[PDB]
């Protein structure tokens, strides 16, 4: 099967841009990853994999990232619970709005970091 | 429990768009999350908090150049592999829902199956 590179993706966003690289280099190797390691061998089942993956690394953007991430820590702010940054909210957050973290769990990683006793 | 209102909200979204928008998507958010707290009786700060986290980015997802770009990508491949393409009313709600896994992968390949496949 025939590959997009990241040179490609880059120009297929300048030009949707007109209404990295980086991002689109860990996209594209993202992909060619799993479809080399879990034997991925139909094209449909490519294909999605390359707008999942895309779609991912696009719209959650960093400018998505961080107002929902500022919007968790508002809410808990005007509630008088007491926040910091840490670490490990930058991959919580893209893992929350894709749905690899349910919001269980989310809520439990929030409660360990600002919590009471 | 003290809710963040639209104005906060979009002033969240303006400073961190201005550093790397219209009134009704905030207060989409803001009751989407309202909703889900009275719905699913919920008391903990931090269910509503992270409620507020996944309901923020789920956005807050425009019909803008990145949400294009991953259906090019995927259209690109089909293409470049031997697959007529062609636009269909399926595929918006299909790149979005593969964004947040409401729909997932295999589901998305079966709707490209169906719609391109011989």
């Amino acid at each position: 099967m025939r590959h997009i590179s990241p040179e490609e993706l880059i120009a297929l966003h300048d030009a949707n841009i007109s209404r990295d690289p980086g991002r689109a280099e860990a996209i594209i190797g993202r992909v060619q990853a799993r479809v080399a390691y879990e034997e991925i061998t139909d094209l449909f089942e490519v294909s999605a994999t390359y707008l999942v993956a895309t779609a991912r690394g696009y719209i959650f953007n960093d400018a998505n990232k961080r107002t929902a991430l500022n919007s968790a820590l508002l809410f808990l702010r005007r509630n008088g619970v007491q926040v910091f940054d840490s670490p490990e909210l930058a991959d919580l957050t893209v893992g929350a709005a894709t749905g690899e973290i349910s919001v269980s769990s989310v809520a439990d990683t929030l409660r360990r970091l600002y919590g009471s006793a």
